């Protein structure tokens, strides 16, 4: 099968997502809408529910309306069934219509439908080429107040119908009850409830099993890809383990919210990209574009900037999630928002590097400022507006040129109103030209690109006051950018040497498949290399020019090239392939009188790739945390170890440039087969 097909659910970078609130988009079947009190026909009150259930999606499938947009993925509501109840908050009520109030993650949702209307939405949506990635929030059950059943469901979880338990007198702590988190360090954000919300205690054996058990279930109705809802406030050593079991099982791409406020780079947000063995939601490309092109806080220089350092910051920056608005925010379009700058942030993000994702109604400059405002009923299905145009023709482009899909990013001309980038992918190229100012033209003169000699038509047709131009090897002639104007050009061309492009997951044991995507490679079955480690014949599952499948070799754990050798010819690497020891747990270390002065911190390090090796750099465990769960000087960390694997360890302390460690001999600690611990030492 093709990088591009719709059974490649290791890569989306060929796919357009189009994310839609279930609720709010087309209510299919009537009789499974809510009774009376929490639901409304006329989709008035916005924190009720509307109807929007999987049949509506089924129907528009159908009727062909996401097939002349282009999406090629629908990104729905967390699918689970979620609380009944209805919450009361300071005289308003409010329903669960959101799906992130998860009651039984091993059910489907009633208002949404059943697992057979599930599997329909599956099937219908294969057939017609479109993957489905769904939403999944383990970070918490629903709002609960910890002295006071009656109200809410008191966050209670069931597992399949049995109820395993609510939030009070929860003495097998299947949660954390150490009060509202305020958002003032990472840590306390993670052991601390999220607003009112149940927070999961994951280092209890019983819901690290529950949620790889119910995330399985998922997996095998075929769901394409997962969402995975506030990464932030969850252990990323206890997310590296769940999604290591998840890339054992079935693999699929997902992909992570770390909600950020600004471009800036981010510490905590980069080592999440490149750890956790999951990509995130571009926070950072959001900002940028809407600073640019809704806002007009910042200028050209503001993209350019965020695009050299996001390729900088991130591993793969190819498997971030872009999106010019969502759920959470306002809607991009606006009173004085112009139409034609959201269409211009909508073919920006087309055509740039990574995943992009489209919320619903943006194709209809629907507009709402905050929740549940943002979130409104799909006003109409009319494949009328400009920005359906821009969606429908740039959106195919990304299962046409690999530049688009996999190409790289580079300036060719700017200033603070202009922007001329190019995306390229060994012969194919892409550029593109944006002229923000809607009163003033553009003369751009002396302008290289890797166009080859020829004539190039603007890819949209001009529908965006895009002109044609002409190459002389590259060279491009002179030329009014028009007002307001964005154009496309291209060319493509059948690659004959191999070129990989996207490799995914990029994490796991060996014995798992790995998919590399890519270009040139050929028909017949040659040599993947990890690294040094040379693979071939049954290893290799399949082999084509455009996507190889292998099985991760059989050696140390640790940081791997990958290069692909089709007939005697190397390609490009793809560097950064984590493979694990094997199976992994979670793991707490917890360290007793740890005093440490100012600005000092402490780390831990062991005798496995998982801790590092022996090493002191990034590739060491850190800083720990010593607030919420275990106060300084007393410090613990919940870390993803293989299992059932004897362990050495020591801790050190890094204030500045130096390091000091706990002397005597190492800590030793042999892990479970399965599950989470505990594990207390002291300070030597
Ligand atoms: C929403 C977003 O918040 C955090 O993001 C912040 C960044 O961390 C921070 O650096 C800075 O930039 O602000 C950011 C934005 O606030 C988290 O990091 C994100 O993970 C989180 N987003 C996730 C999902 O995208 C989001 O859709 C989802 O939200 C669902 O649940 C919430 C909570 O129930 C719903 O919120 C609305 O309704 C609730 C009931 C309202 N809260 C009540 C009250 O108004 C509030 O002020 C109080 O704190 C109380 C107790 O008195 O909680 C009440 C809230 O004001 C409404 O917005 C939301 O509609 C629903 O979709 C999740 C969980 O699924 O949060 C993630
Ligand atoms: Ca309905
Ligand atoms: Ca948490």
């Amino acid at each position: 099968d093709p990088d591009t097909a719709v059974t490649n659910k290791q890569s989306f970078s060929t796919d357009v997502i189009y994310q839609v609130f279930t609720d709010r988009f087309l209510d299919g079947n009537p009789s499974n809408n809510p009774t009376g009190a929490a639901y409304d026909a006329t989709c008035s009150n916005l924190k009720l529910y509307c109807g929007g259930d999987w049949q509506g999606l089924i129907n528009k499938i159908n009727d062909n309306y996401f097939s002349d947009l282009g999406v090629t993925a629908l990104w729905i509501s967390q699918p689970v069934e979620n609380i009944f109840a209805t919450i009361n908050y300071s005289g308003v009520t409010n329903t669960a219509y959101h799906g992130y109030w998860a009651r039984d993650f091993k059910k489907t949702n009633p208002y949404f439908g059943t697992m057979a209307d599930f599997q329909n939405l599956i099937t219908t949506a294969h057939a017609k080429g479109i993957k489905i990635v769904i939403d999944f929030a383990p970070n918490h059950t629903s709002p609960a107040m910890e002295t006071d059943t009656s109200f809410a469901e008191n966050g209670r979880l069931y597992d399949n119908g049995t109820l395993v338990g609510g939030y009070t007198n929860d003495t097998n702590g299947y949660f954390h009850h150490n009060g509202g988190s305020d958002f003032s360090s990472l840590e306390n954000g993670i052991y601390k409830n999220t607003y009112d919300l149940a927070d999961f205690n994951h280092n209890n054996a019983t819901i690290d099993k529950y949620f790889k058990d119910a995330i399985k279930l998922w997996l095998d109705m075929g769901v394409d890809g997962i969402r995975v809802d506030a990464v932030k406030h969850m252990p990323l050593g206890w997310q590296k383990s769940w999604m290591s079991s998840i890339y054992a099982h079935k693999p699929v791409f997902t992909f992570g919210e770390w909600f950020l406020g600004s471009a800036a780079s981010d510490a905590d947000n980069t080592d999440f990209a490149n750890k956790s063995g999951m990509s995130l939601l571009d926070f950072r490309f959001n900002s940028a574009v809407r600073n640019v092109f809704r806002d007009n806080t910042s200028n050209m220089y503001a993209l350019d900037s965020m695009i050299n350092s996001t390729a900088t910051d991130y591993n793969q920056v190819n498997d971030q999630v872009t999106f010019i608005d969502n759920h959470d925010m306002d809607r991009f379009k606006t009173s004085a928002v112009n139409n034609r700058r959201l269409e211009q942030a909508l073919a920006f993000t087309l055509t740039s590097r990574g995943v992009p994702a489209i919320y619903y109604g943006t194709e209809q400059y629907l507009t709402g400022n905050g929740d549940p405002d943002n979130r409104a009923k799909m006003p109409s299905f009319s494949k009328s507006t400009t920005a359906f145009n821009v969606i429908s023709k740039l959106a195919p482009l990304r299962k046409s040129n690999p530049a688009i899909a996999y190409g790289s990013t580079q300036q060719r001309w700017i200033n603070n109103d202009v922007y001329v980038y190019e995306r390229k992918f060994g012969k194919s190229v892409a550029v593109v030209a944006v002229n923000r100012n809607l009163s003033t033209s553009a003369s751009i003169t002396g302008l290289s690109t890797s166009l080859p000699t020829g004539s190039y038509t603007d890819v949209l047709g001009g529908v965006l006051n895009g002109n044609n131009i002409t190459s002389t090897n590259g060279s491009i002639n002179n030329f009014t950018l028009a007002a307001g104007a964005t154009a496309v050009w291209q060319y493509t061309t059948a690659e004959t040497t191999p070129t990989i492009g996207h490799v995914g997951p990029v994490m796991g044991k060996p014995g798992n498949v790995v998919t590399i995507d890519g270009r040139g490679f050929g028909s017949t079955k040659g040599t993947v290399y990890f690294g040094t480690t040379a693979v071939t014949g049954a290893a290799i599952t399949s082999w084509e020019d455009t996507q190889i499948k292998v099985t991760i070799p059989s050696v140390a754990a640790g940081n791997y090239a990958v290069k692909v050798a089709a007939s005697g010819v190397n390609s490009n690497a793809y560097n950064n392939f984590t493979i694990l020891t094997g199976d992994q747990v979670t793991v707490r270390f917890v360290v007793n009188n740890a005093s440490t002065t100012l600005g000092q911190n402490l780390y831990l390090t062991g005798n496995v790739a998982e801790l590092g090796n022996w090493s002191t750099g990034s590739t060491a465990i850190g800083p720990a945390f010593n607030q919420v769960i275990h106060q300084y000087p007393t410090w613990y960390y919940d870390v993803s170890v293989p299992a059932g694997k004897q362990l050495e360890f020591k801790f050190f302390k890094k204030n500045g440039s130096t390091i000091t460690w706990e002397s005597g001999s190492n800590h030793t600690f042999t892990t479970p087969a399965s599950g989470t611990a505990t594990v207390t030492v002291n300070w030597q």
